[PDB]
């Protein structure tokens, strides 16, 4: 198939939902030993997948927004923004964290919070197509 | 959303068959796990297909047969083909004791005698 074992297919990319939850440097780190990167939402297809594949769990899950500081915008591992009018990020959006502000998804609604904290997280990469 | 093994596509989930039989044998395999030979209901679901499997030479075979050449092709719930959706090549002309059926193969959708070997597609509604 497009996509190795234990990794979910969905237009053109494999999604792995991690075996562990840690901080979102750490899970970055992971998703790159793995050839990957931390989530990146485009459209609201890829949130939609995301919010199903998920379905009814309650844990949260890391994705590869983040930001400084409210001064700084939010921006994807790569540097690109967060389209407009994809989500809208709650919980810990005006405060300002020594190691940053990172995005996560919980209960299919998005939240920010201290990049510090734990989560699971969701990798990833290219699909092989020919 | 959908069970272990199969692919989870849209509202539905697809089972690339790990037997290759012949087709009446693939409909009960489908049939079984209460599911249905693949229906290509667009260029979109054929864009998946093909993706699906980009690097096969495996022939799979589809819900499309017919009877001998005098009638239409037909998927499994009687519905017909879409045009322009794909052109059906190979054995289309003569006719076979059980029937034409469909398979793709690198892609591209073929016709032979219904008695042949090949592995499936099989789909249902996924759990959503």
């Amino acid at each position: 198939m497009p996509c190795p074992q234990d990794w979910i297919w969905h237009g053109e990319n494999c999604y792995l939902f991690s075996s562990g939850s840690f901080n979102w440097e750490k899970s970055q780190e992971k998703c790159l030993s793995l050839d990957a990167k931390l989530l990146k939402i485009n459209s609201t297809a890829d949130l939609d997948f995301i919010q199903q594949a998920i379905s009814y769990s309650s844990f949260p899950f890391w994705m590869g927004l983040s930001r400084r500081n409210p001064s700084y915008p939010w921006l994807w591992e790569d540097g690109s923004p967060l389209m407009p009018h994809l989500f809208r990020v709650r919980g810990a959006v005006s405060q300002t964290y020594p190691s940053g502000t990172c995005a996560y998804i919980q209960r299919g609604a998005v939240y920010a919070e201290n990049c510090i904290l734990a989560a699971f997280s969701i990798c990833q990469k290219k699909a092989n197509l020919r």
